């Protein structure tokens, strides 16, 4: 599923990522917009092996298991399968388990790229959350 930029803003909030582990909910429109454009399909495969999985682009060498990458560990303990449903509940809890590591958010390359750091009131602008 294409997300609308509210309608996943709406999402997220409903499912406490709102503050979680102190990143406010702007920060999880702006990395989900420039890692996926709001797309749940999405897929990247890297130089290395691995593959970028749904609209948060969670990477197949530590948190989920594609059965094609080597020397996986799957953290989140699911299948990268599920990380592309139109329902975001697995991409949330494993997101989630994903910024408790030390480097949080700043895992994320778009987010450091295109967020840290910048004004982010227009990513949650006319949503009414």
């Amino acid at each position: 599923k294409v997300y609308d930029r509210c309608e996943l803003a709406r999402a997220l909030k409903a499912s406490g990522m709102d503050g979680y582990a102190g990143n406010s909910l702007p920060n999880w429109v702006c990395l989900s917009k420039w890692e996926s454009s709001y797309n749940t399909q999405a897929t990247n495969r890297n130089t290395d092996g691995s593959t970028d999985y749904g609209i948060f682009q969670i990477n197949s060498r530590y948190w989920c298991d594609d059965g094609r990458t080597p020397g996986a560990k799957n953290v989140c303990g699911i299948r990268c399968s599920q990380l592309l449903t139109d329902d975001l509940t697995v991409a949330i809890r494993c997101a989630k388990r994903v910024v408790l590591d030390p480097n949080g958010i700043g895992a994320w390359v778009a987010w450091r790229l295109h967020c840290q750091n910048q004004d982010l009131r227009s990513y949650v602008a006319g949503c009414g959350v």
